């Protein structure tokens, strides 16, 4: 991968594994969610910023304040087959005191046509304490000079999915995944749960009938708590609905504390 | 990647990714394992042979066989740093009517040194009936113009711990993770559970101050039955001390054995 010839945004090419495959021999939607954060990964490093997953400065670093995910927005419109190139574009973009945005656009590398894009809400946190605080003018202006200054948007429509309201699941839940727990190959190197883990627990609720005779088009998924090493999560669905619409709502096994909660739409094979 | 100029081994190189590192900023094993099946797929499609994990011929398509996973042992010297380039080796070679092995050798792309090596014994198996069967000579013939005829194998040692009888775990088991089920993402093309998910499993059992005070230098481990996705397992670990364990995956109802294995692990 390379920055671009402006150095306002990153761009990185993939190649399909075979293991990285759904049943329809297509990528599936969290090997896409990988591939996301491998790119911003990879632009991070190239500018100076950190790779832990935070993309954090020097002066955030003796700060203790990290970046972490408040939304991750996907809609893809055709999944890469086995052995297919995927070309991913990233860049970020500074929406003012409450925190940054990271889009994404994916292309198919033969034919150059898109074939999905993405994007995620980050916001300012203390790693140690977890409390909110809005961007300071000093931390902002280290970002700026690697940030279109013009509003540059993967998904710039006037009323789109992407900043959507998500309602809380009420009980009883239509659909449910019980007892659901994270091993070591789902934590980081930082031994924290991956955020892509997450989308897959939300996915583990959707009955395997709908997987089997629709594809996942869009999904919005809102991030409110950390789900530790050893925590027990609940992953609950309900159909809110050609196209099949979901509410999701993970939760803590125990106390029913919230740890996340979206929307997902499918569309008929 | 692509087959070697004598068309009887093939090579692949792989950048290590950000999502693909541990605790200590290098490869999981349980990449490694995917990067093994990634060429080893990768080697099938190349030459002709289905590429959904069973490597197989269109006379073994139309009589339901299909090549499985009897014992994967991998032997890891350095893990690949993230951002690292890879290079891997792997080729097959026939045992008579018992099976085939897929070996690999993983070297520093930089260094050219070995990092790494690993060698895997595959059995022949109708789909359906998971029953067993030797090799046929009309199946035999259609893979030896694609193996070397003279022995090449990754660990040549006499007595080596590729080849080493694994006993089965006796109850008390000294450490346990119960529940363990697989999610979508642990599915193959196929929806049967992916070998290199079974790797993890069992490491699920060894305690974290073991993970985070020593790394994994060996790992051998024997399939006997399969995961069905609605299954749950229950990983048994037991140290025989370097640090060494004995293995034991089982469903955690009835205690049918699914998988067996040791791991042995040095200080860092
Ligand atoms: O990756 C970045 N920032 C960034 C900005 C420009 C160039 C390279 C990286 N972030 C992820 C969390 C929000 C900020
Ligand atoms: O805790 C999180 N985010 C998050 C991110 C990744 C995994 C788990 C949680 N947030 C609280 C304030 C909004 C964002
Ligand atoms: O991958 C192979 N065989 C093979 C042999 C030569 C070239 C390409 C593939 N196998 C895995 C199960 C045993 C057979
Ligand atoms: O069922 C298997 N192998 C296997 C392979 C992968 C996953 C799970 C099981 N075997 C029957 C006796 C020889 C090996």
């Amino acid at each position: 991968g390379s920055l671009t010839e402006d150095g306002l945004s990153y761009k990185e090419k993939f190649v399909v594994r075979s293991y990285e495959v759904g049943s329809n021999k297509t990528a599936t939607v969290e090997t896409i969610a990988n591939l996301l954060q491998e790119v911003g990964c990879n632009h991070a490093q190239s500018v100076g910023f950190s790779t832990d997953g935070f993309a954090t400065t020097t002066t955030m670093r003796k700060l203790h304040l990290i970046w972490v995910t408040a939304r991750m927005h996907i809609e893809i419109y055709k999944y890469p087959a086995w052995g297919d190139v995927v070309e991913i574009e990233t860049w970020c973009q500074s929406e003012g005191r409450i925190g940054t945005r990271r889009d994404w656009i994916l292309k198919d590398s033969v034919t150059g046509e898109v074939t999905g894009r993405a994007t995620s809400k980050w916001v300012m946190m203390n790693q140690d304490t977890r409390r909110l605080q809005k961007v300071s003018d000093d931390v902002r202006d280290e970002y700026l000079v690697f940030c279109p200054q013009e509003p540059r948007l993967a998904f710039p429509e006037e009323n789109n999915r992407s900043l959507k309201k998500i309602p809380k699941l009420e009980d009883p839940a239509q659909y449910s995944m019980i007892g659901l727990k994270p091993r070591r190959a789902d934590l980081d190197m930082n031994q924290h749960v991956n955020n892509v883990t997450y989308i897959g627990w939300v996915l583990e609720s959707i009955p395997q009938e709908i997987v089997d005779t629709h594809e996942l088009q869009v999904i919005t998924l809102d991030y409110r708590r950390e789900c530790q090493q050893d925590d027990v999560v609940d992953s609950l669905t309900t159909t809110t609905s050609n196209d099949s619409q979901f509410l999701h709502l993970l939760r803590l096994s125990g106390d029913g504390q919230e740890i996340n909660r979206g929307t997902t739409l499918w569309r008929k094979k």
